[PDB]
């Protein structure tokens, strides 16, 4: 299924600290993408942006994976996806108010 290759391209990308940074600067437009990182990134925009509108179960779920990872282990680049994405902020505080919830501490 092309939802088993987004769920091992995810499970790469949140392993290896090159993969997540070159998915990164494709998410905020100052790296290549890879059409495997084009399609991730998609739905990690369509989340940040919009609540996921168009995203499958799937892809939501890879997307919050990335979210988590992020809120829990690179705030600086949570905030800078949320000020390119989401600048009002209701969607970022749904995923804040997620990780909370799971225990994650969020500095201001």
């Amino acid at each position: 299924y092309t939802d088993k290759y987004d769920n091992i391209n995810l499970d790469e990308i949140l392993a290896n600290k090159r993969l997540l940074v070159a998915y990164v600067n494709c998410v905020m437009e100052r790296g290549k993408c890879s059409p495997e990182g084009k399609e991730l990134k998609e739905h990690l925009q369509d989340a940040i942006e919009n609540g996921c509108k168009k995203c499958t179960e799937n892809q939501e779920k890879g997307a919050y994976r990335v979210i988590e990872h992020l809120i829990k282990n690179e705030i600086e680049i949570w905030r800078e996806l949320t000020a390119k994405y989401d600048p009002t902020g209701n969607w970022r505080k749904k995923y804040e108010d997620r990780a909370k919830a799971a225990g994650i501490v969020i500095p201001e």
